[PDB]
């Protein structure tokens, strides 16, 4: 029986399961390698991970060398088309109506379901990156075991229940915090108790919260907890030596937590394989903050 994807720019066929697949997007290769799908390609994001690969989802590899694409100047469409795929998985690549035909010229392209060309809710991705390689009901369990994880998490710690968090990027840009707005991003935090602080909530682009150099001090301050994505002992000195950063409460009294590369990563890949090193890792950072 074929599968019949219906996403942004039509339905894609996939006839059977599919034996060279291109995973062209910035994370579709975590839920691709954990029902056991090797990509023959893999798009490269950040954090030079041989084959784009990171620690958690390496082992799946099984010793494959998947091509590395890159976003760097738009979807490298002629080496996708020398790779012959059968399948493109093209849901986190910023895939418009023009780069759609050009991967559907190829092969049978899956793109992203809705208005998020990149980033859609990582659950939707997985269903999705399922059914496209005929493993749903693999993946419906590997997602219940996310949010069994984070549950778990939330049952050894009721105190936490209503603390206030942030999750921030690990730099400032052009002088400003950046947060993640309350959104799927953030429902890992929500599953262990914790609330986002709604500090960040008139500070709105998008789905991030650009704070303005004169309010860092007081949204900082209405969390519990700061969550930094810092990717480098480099990335957290620089946010400490920030003049307003410095001066808050949150530094003041030890609210932030700054995580490690591994931990950024995994926080940013928010996949299948990726969430279960974020409930392992980061459930002892704020019992530090917070207390058990």
């Amino acid at each position: 029986h074929a599968v019949t994807i219906t996403h942004l720019f039509g339905q894609t066929v996939i006839k059977e399961p599919p034996k060279r697949v291109v995973s062209a997007g910035y994370t579709e290769q975590d839920d691709l390698l954990a029902v056991d799908v090797v990509p023959i390609a893999v798009t490269d994001w950040f954090g030079d991970q041989p084959f784009a690969v990171w620690p958690w989802a390496a082992p799946k590899l099984g010793g494959a060398r998947p091509a590395v694409l890159n976003l760097d100047n738009g979807i490298q469409i002629d080496r996708i088309a020398a790779l012959k795929p059968d399948l493109i998985v093209a849901i986190n690549a910023g895939v418009d109506a023009d780069t759609y035909q050009q991967l559907s010229a190829i092969a049978p392209t899956v793109a992203q379901s809705g208005g998020d060309a990149f980033f859609e809710p990582w659950k939707d991705q997985a269903r999705s990156i399922g059914q496209a390689v005929f493993a749903a009901d693999r993946m419906r369990s590997l997602i219940e075991a996310v949010d069994q994880k984070f549950a778990a998490v939330a049952q050894r710690h009721p105190r936490w229940r209503g603390k206030k968090a942030l999750l921030l990027q690990g730099r400032l840009w052009q002088g400003n915090v950046v947060a993640t707005l309350a959104g799927w991003r953030t429902d890992f935090l929500n599953d262990m108790g914790l609330v986002i602080a709604d500090s960040i909530k008139p500070f709105a682009v998008d789905q991030r919260g650009v704070i303005p150099r004169d309010h860092i001090k007081a949204v900082l301050d209405a969390a519990d907890v700061l969550i930094w994505m810092t990717e480098s002992p480099e990335d957290e000195k620089a946010l400490l030596a920030d003049p307003e950063i410095a001066a808050s409460q949150a530094t003041a009294q030890r609210r932030h937590i700054f995580t490690s590369k591994e931990q950024a990563g995994a926080i940013a890949f928010s996949s299948v394989l990726s969430y279960p090193v974020v409930a392992e890792q980061l459930p002892p950072q704020i019992s530090q903050i917070l207390g058990a």
